[PDB]
């Protein structure tokens, strides 16, 4: 409540912003097409300039002013933190996240989820075994704290991520059905989406119980171990949030389904 | 591939996030990360907007309207999904984490990512070699490569780039320190130099320790697809993962060279 104003202060003080008109985005998009398809060397300035030429030509822009304009774009991109200049160029994580969103083929399948669900199961059951038969701070730090902090936490974020890829799909089907209403195909799109949302939560819920117990086991196994307890607390509440959104999305799809 | 440009053009894709809109987006983001029971309602997001309006000395009588506009413009731009209630999209999340989430450059983090990718790669190579049927290929070699190994390579690349900006920042901070007076700030510059030298070396030593064996097993999977032929799609995925891992080790060395370069330069 008083944290989120300090955020604004900070943001305001730092003057953080992104400006990507359609031609700037595309330029950034095309650059990512080389930073993903580039043999092994990193991207030179002449390479960035060449990509600018293409989008420049594509947008009908005056060829005479490229060099000037391309240098301006590249400088904007550095300054807006989407690109790094080394003394050659590399997209920053900001650049990478934004571009990935567009040029990536992030397809959602229940498989992705099941895959991610098992690996964490394994790292979790292991950490739990580790913590049941204790040791020095070195055995705690390495076989129970770290596993939890660096690999459990990270694949809960990956599943969070997979869920959102499913949110993206829902919306697109909505948009797709909204096109077909502007019939029988709409019953198909409605159908198979429910199936997926239903397959999702079954395999989520199924593993969910198992993951939960092993968190519970680890909690049960001391002072000077609170920072392990904290970690476990919000891994739980991260997991529960996922599952809850899991159920949540199925219920409101029924809202959307019978609505047509 | 300038039809991507045609595609971006014909779809009017863009990002328009001025300081006041981004602050709001960051605001929303910190609701999202620090969340008990429930998702994000339109109510929470409006109270979020309030504080950013307050802090930007914006007109208080209009707040309700301008919030609906701001929230609306987030959805349009695809930062946010509205459900009939609000969720940050993949795009929203990436942009947001860039500014907000902690940067952790732990060697041990890396070592465990490498370790679990080693096993996933070993099992997929085992699975391919004795390759059963269509379901077997989809679930046991491809599914781990893309949904698990690809995801970890992304995240290693991602913290290499995080490190890229620690590098440049330091290089900037060192440049300013030795301006006012070179002979005094050397002791501190030597600090900043050697700590980054240390981080970069350690991360690379870990990567190079895993790379040859991750490569071997990626090769095995490629091997087991050429005695078949309906597996172009596993073949292509192996080829990308091979390319990516090589970019990462290679860029790893480039950074060191560049840093040793900068060290010499002072």
């Amino acid at each position: 409540s008083q944290t989120v104003p300090e955020l604004v202060a900070w943001a305001r003080k730092n003057d953080f912003s992104i400006s990507l008109p359609v031609d700037r985005l595309s330029f950034l998009l095309a650059v990512a097409t080389l930073n993903g398809e580039r043999l092994d060397g990193e991207m030179s300035e002449g390479e960035l300039v060449d990509a600018f030429r293409h989008v420049s030509d594509a947008f009908e822009q005056t060829s005479e002013t490229i060099g000037v304009r391309a240098n301006n774009a590249i400088n904007d991109m550095v300054r807006q933190r989407l690109l790094n200049r080394f003394t050659i160029y590399r997209l920053t994580p900001l650049g990478i996240g934004i571009t990935d969103y567009y040029i990536r083929q992030r397809e959602f399948s229940t498989l992705r989820l099941s895959m991610q669900l098992s690996i964490v199961a394994g790292e979790l059951k292991r950490a739990a075994d580790a913590a049941e038969e204790g040791g020095d701070e070195f055995h705690w730090h390495r076989n129970v704290y770290a596993p939890l902090k660096y690999s459990v936490a990270e694949i809960f974020d990956s599943i969070d991520l997979t869920q959102r890829l499913m949110d993206e799909q829902q919306q697109q089907v909505k948009d797709d059905i909204a096109q077909l209403l502007n019939i029988s195909s709409c019953e198909l799109l409605l159908s198979e989406t429910s199936g997926t949302l239903r397959e999702l939560q079954d395999t989520l819920e199924a593993a969910g119980d198992k993951l939960q117990a092993n968190l519970l086991r680890i909690q049960d196994a001391h002072d000077d171990l609170h920072f392990v307890d904290r970690l476990v607390f919000d891994l739980q509440s991260k997991l529960d949030r996922i599952i809850s959104w899991g159920q949540q999305s199925i219920d409101l799809w029924i809202g959307y389904d019978r609505h047509v």
